[PDB]
C-alpha cells in the first residue's frame, strides 16, 4: 500500500517516528517551482507565489512536489512516506515550471518564509552565483531561529576545485549532499568546503505531478531529508534554536570519508534528535 522510500530508513527516521515524533506542528516552506496541492498523498496548508503566471498550488514541473514529497507526504495507506509526515506544509513558488527564477524572486520567497513564521526553510535551488540581498536574505532567516538547508549542487568535483552552490555556500545556510542507497557519495554531488552533510540523493522516488510518482536525482532530492530531519528533531525539542539543530545533524553525522566530498557525513535522525 505504502512504500517507505530508502532514504527514510537510511537516515533513521524511522525510528523517530516510532517514538511519535513526526514533526507535528513545524512549519516548513518548501522554496521551489510549487506543489501539486490536490496531490492526495500530500497536505499543502498554505504560501505564495512570487512568479507571474502562477499560483503556489500547482506544479507546473515536477521538481517541489518531489522535493515537497521528501519533506512530508502523509503517513497512510497510498503513496509514499515523507520524513516529517505532521509537518505543516508551505509552497512557497519562486521557481517556475521550467525550474528557474529570479534572485529577486527568490529573496522575496525567504522573506515570506521569515515573517510569516517557518521554523524550518528548504532550498532545492541554487547556481554559480549569489547576492548580498540574497545573503543577508538568509543570515537573518537564521538569526530569526529558522533553520535554513540548501542543496550542495550537482557539480561533481573538479579537483580540488569547489563546486558547492548558492545559496548553500553562505554560512547560515546548510550544503547538503548526496548518497545512494549504498551511503556512497553519488557523482554528480557537489564538492567543496562547504559541504555539510550528506542525505539520499539518487533515485529518490516521491509524489510527482498528476497524482503519481517518480523516481529523480539530485542534491535536490538530498536537501529535503535535512529539512524533514530538523522537522522531527524540533518536533521532539521544540525549544531548541536552529544553531543547537543544525549541531546535532551535523555533530552526530555517520563519518564515511573526507569532509571536501561528506561534510560531517551521512545523517542519523535518531541521534541527532537524542
Ligand atoms: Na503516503
Ligand atoms: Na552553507
Amino acid at each position: 500500500a505504502q512504500t517507505v522510500p530508502y532514504g527514510i530508513p537510511l537516515i533513521k527516521a524511522d525510528k523517530v517516528q516510532a517514538q511519535g515524533f513526526k514533526g507535528a506542528n513545524v512549519k516548513v516552506a518548501v522554496l521551489d517551482t510549487g506543489i501539486q496541492a490536490s496531490h492526495p498523498d500530500l497536505n499543502v496548508v498554505g504560501g505564495a507565489s512570487f512568479v507571474a503566471g502562477e499560483a503556489y498550488n500547482t506544479d507546473g514541473n515536477g521538481h517541489g512536489t518531489h522535493v515537497a514529497g521528501t519533506v512530508a507526504a502523509l503517513d497512510n495507506t497510498t503513496g509514499v512516506l515523507g520524513v516529517a509526515p505532521s509537518v505543516s506544509l508551505y509552497a512557497v513558488k519562486v521557481l517556475n515550471s521550467s525550474g528557474s527564477g529570479s534572485y529577486s524572486g527568490i529573496v522575496s520567497g525567504i522573506e515570506w518564509a521569515t515573517t510569516n513564521g517557518m521554523d524550518v526553510i528548504n532550498m532545492s535551488l541554487g547556481g554559480a552565483s549569489g547576492s548580498t540581498a540574497m545573503k543577508q536574505a538568509v543570515d537573518n532567516a537564521y538569526a530569526r531561529g529558522v533553520v535554513v538547508v540548501a542543496a550542495a549542487g550537482n557539480s561533481g568535483n573538479s579537483g580540488s576545485t569547489n563546486t558547492i552552490g548558492y545559496p548553500a555556500k553562505y554560512d547560515s545556510v546548510i550544503a547538503v549532499g548526496a548518497v545512494d542507497s549504498n551511503s556512497n557519495r553519488a557523482s554528480f554531488s557537489s564538492v567543496g568546503a562547504e559541504l555539510e552533510v550528506m542525505a539520499p540523493g539518487a533515485g529518490v522516488y516521491s509524489t510527482y505531478p498528476t497524482n503519481t510518482y517518480a523516481t529523480l536525482n539530485g542534491t535536490x532530492m538530498a536537501s529535503p531529508h535535512v529539512a524533514g530531519a530538523a522537522a522531527l528533531i524540533l518536533s521532539k525539542h521544540p525549544n531548541l534554536s536552529a544553531s543547537q539543530v543544525r549541531n546535532r545533524l551535523s555533530s552526530t553525522a555517520t563519518y564515511l570519508g573526507s569532509s571536501f566530498y561528506y561534510g560531517k557525513g551521512l545523517i542519523n535522525v535518531e541521534a541527532a534528535a537524542q
